[PDB]
């Protein structure tokens, strides 16, 4: 009888904190800064308060911003095999139909990636060196010395080393299906540039969620794609929502968040903080590399967890 | 309908359990000690921004008041000074007293006779405690500002901006200062004696007490009894009726899921009391003590403690 009423206040309260807290923490637009931060500057202005922003002139130390190119790369590791993810639409990672579904994993000397990028080369679907796990080290290790193993300054700030340092480079039309990490993100471009929408992770009580079988895309003989579910695998929840193309009709509330879109381009370094909820375009043949720390934590990481659980708690989810 | 009691009852379940899981992740056991003054840095991620307590040893060394400072240092150097004293009948100024917020009777008394009743030369009736606050080292007793430092230099530094208060404190041991939140991050520096320090972190706001009630102040009247005069211009004031000394569970059980934190800071340490941690304060009779209020951000960690805080009370658990 009465619960119900108490039910809707909770869920008010629920509603009205994402506008609260991004009128007081979220930035207007991603913001710039015109040299790299103090150690210092960079904890208290930044990473305290859990805000991205964009530094410029930041790895004008790193070789590889001179260096690296999609004709550097065929001469300098192009017989070098890697890892490269394959997908009918360009969506790896990403909820289809009724089922997350997950890339299929393919190896192929980069040579080869970097003919199909600039049209020289086809294959069917979408490529994309994306395989993270720190696939920098492990899969073009000499490309290492042409860049830091770590920005000193933000290693500093945050006073412990990278646990990943990861390489990117895609087709345009290979999308990064929005997503949170638990890890601080700096996402370096060295050519091309990433076109990146962000949600700050208050926006949580508009962003849906739902459980998905795990499946993964097989790679046909004849050049099509067939999808083998993953029998043997816990179910994984993803958030089904385009932020390009919302279902306004499924997930009405999602017009109650507020997206916050920027580009981030060759030679500059973006802080992607913990737990922001994003979204990645490309160029084609985009270059990037990124360092993840793993996040501390602390009071901000336990009361987002109690917006998460809330969230769903209450229904909004 | 059915699902609306039970939807209910699996939020206040994550609230009630907010506390120990935050706690178990954020909370220490025991405030730690530090050897030495921290770097800028290492005060910002260490404690600031976890939002967790320490106390700093050996910082006070460049202050003249830690060998200067005494209760007969004081009557030399500024016994003739007029200022501001709270008195109360039982030792507690701003604390719920019965059906109202109790503030002191304020009365501007010379120095000199402080520190008579904290020697027991003089009586007074009720507990005398010189806590105005309002920045009141620099606005009562300037003669003293040589014997300290404006603000505190590497935290300071570390937070970006100076201080927005300099406090003296001297009173009573009978004076208690209830449980109470600053929106503030705070250095407590106890230059002679000491200061017993209960803690309750933000994330137990799920089962600390909140009220609202009528402020009043005390009148002493020339008799030497205290009159009740409630402030009919001031709106309703919010205010913690617990006792963590006696707590009284038959009014809030819900306290006994709440786990109070306890520390003693000593003279020549310097206490950082992080900003909306919950605290309540004992003193040493004639505990000297000045501390420092830096405005503390208004950011992500504040959004959700007031979205805590207000997730509180639509639940129902306060
Ligand atoms: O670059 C991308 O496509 C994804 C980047 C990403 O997910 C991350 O850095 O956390
Ligand atoms: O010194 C006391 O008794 C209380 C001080 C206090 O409330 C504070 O430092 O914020
Ligand atoms: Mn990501
Ligand atoms: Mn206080």
């Amino acid at each position: 009888h009465m619960a119900e009423a108490a039910l809707e206040a909770v869920r008010s309260e629920l509603r009205e904190f994402p506008a609260a807290a991004r009128e007081l923490c979220v930035p207007l637009a991603v913001p710039y800064l015109d040299k790299p931060p103090t150690p210092l500057h960079f904890y208290r202005d930044w990473v305290c308060p859990n805000r991205p922003c964009i530094i410029r002139n930041a790895l004008q130390h790193w070789p590889a911003l001179q260096k690296w190119s999609l004709p550097y790369f065929r001469a300098t590791v192009g017989s070098t095999e890697v890892s490269v993810a394959v997908t009918p639409d360009g969506y790896a990672d990403a909820v289809r139909g009724d089922r997350f579904m997950m890339p299929a994993e393919r190896r192929l000397p980069l040579s080869f990636v970097l003919d199909v990028l600039e049209g020289r080369a086809q294959h069917p679907g979408v490529l994309y060196v994306q395989k993270q796990c720190s696939n920098l080290p492990s899969e073009l290790p000499q490309l290492l010395p042409d860049l830091e193993s770590h920005v000193p300054w933000a290693s500093e700030a945050l006073g412990k080393m990278p646990d990943a340092v990861n390489f990117w480079l895609g087709e345009a039309a290979a999308v990064t299906s929005l997503h949170k990490d638990h890890y601080e993100n700096l996402y370096c471009v060295v050519s091309g540039e990433k076109h990146f929408l962000f949600h700050p992770p208050s926006d949580r009580p508009f962003i849906p969620y739902e459980l998905y079988t795990p499946a993964t895309y097989q790679l046909t003989e004849e050049g099509t794609f067939k999808v083998v579910d993953e029998e043997a695998m816990e179910k994984v929840p993803w958030i089904p929502l385009d932020p390009l193309a919302p279902d306004l009709a499924r997930y009405p509330s999602y017009s109650q968040a507020q997206a916050l879109r920027c580009t981030v381009r060759a030679g500059e370094m973006l802080y992607l903080p913990a737990l922001w909820f994003h979204h990645v375009q490309q160029s084609q043949g985009c270059i990037a590399v990124n360092f993840w720390y793993d996040m501390e934590y602390d009071l901000k990481y336990s009361y987002f967890q109690l917006l998460d659980s809330l969230t769903k708690a209450s229904g909004l989810d």
